[PDB]
This record gives structure tokens, C-alpha cells and sequence, in this order.
């Protein structure tokens, strides 16, 4: 597949429940939910190497990885982690994260290209899954 593109969010579900698992207090969860509704994802894919820029109104982050090679990033709530991305099918990748220090909930994310041209990203903390849907600009 080709994940490359400038993606804009059209749907964001269960994001508050995810942040609750992660210990975020109520008012910051609501503010974070409003932020998530302005999420944009810019992807440059070259083979199995990915350059991804995730951004809101006031913040932007870069995630660069090669499939199958360990790398460092942060959980959704900012804790540093070790990450490894594997394919699960032609069009979907899965990333498992392990905290660098301390412990916390089990976190992971997935990214998938649908046949309808949608990008579906999920983020998981233990039992709770946030699902986010994007379309190309
Ligand atoms: C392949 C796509 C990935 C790994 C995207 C992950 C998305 C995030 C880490 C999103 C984070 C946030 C917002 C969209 C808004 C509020 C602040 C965050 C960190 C919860």
C-alpha cells in the first residue's frame, strides 16, 4: 500500500476513555478531546520506512521508524517508550510499546489503509481502544 499523504481527521471516538485509563484528570481530558478533533497526520512512506508528522493546533510531533526495527517514542500521554512496528496484513501495521521506566497500562497503536481510501488509526491502553479516521486533503 501507500500510506503517503496529508491526512485530516473526520472522526475521533473513545479518546476520553483512553486518557482516563492513563490518569488524565477530567478537565484536561475534555481539552485534549477538543485538540484531537484538529489532528492532522502527514505521512511519507518509502518501502517499509515511514516518516510521520502528527500535529494539532499548537503542537507537532515526528515519528520516524522502519518496520521491524526498534525505536523510541512516547505513549499518548507522554511517557518515553520503546516501540516496534510489524505488519498484520497488506494494509495494516501494529506497534507494540514498552515503557522505558516505571510501569503503567499496556499501550499500542495501529494504522490501516482501507479500500475506501480512509486512514484508520487506533490507540490502545489495556482494554480501551481509541479509533480515529482520516481522509486525504
Ligand atoms: C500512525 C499514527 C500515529 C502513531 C498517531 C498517533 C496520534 C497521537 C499520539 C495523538 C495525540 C494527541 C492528539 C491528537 C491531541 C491531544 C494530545 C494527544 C497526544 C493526545
Amino acid at each position: 500500500p501507500n500510506f503517503s499523504g496529508n491526512w485530516k481527521i473526520i472522526r475521533s471516538e473513545n479518546f476520553e476513555e483512553l486518557l482516563k485509563v492513563l490518569g488524565v484528570n477530567v478537565m484536561l481530558r475534555k481539552i485534549a478531546v477538543a485538540a484531537a478533533s484538529k489532528q492532522a497526520v502527514e505521512i511519507k512512506q518509502e518501502g517499509d520506512t515511514f516518516y510521520i508528522k502528527v500535529s494539532t493546533t499548537v503542537y507537532t510531533t515526528e515519528i520516524n521508524f522502519k518496520v521491524g526495527e526498534e525505536f523510541e517514542e512516547q505513549t499518548v500521554d507522554g511517557r518515553p517508550c520503546k516501540s516496534l512496528v510489524k505488519w498484520e496484513s497488506e494494509n495494516k501495521m501494529v506497534c507494540e510499546q514498552k515503557l522505558l521506566k516505571g510501569e503503567g497500562p499496556k499501550t499500542s497503536w495501529t494504522k490501516e489503509l482501507t479500500n475506501d481510501g480512509e486512514l484508520i488509526e487506533t490507540m490502545t491502553a489495556d482494554d480501551v481502544v481509541c479509533t480515529q479516521v482520516f481522509v486525504r486533503e
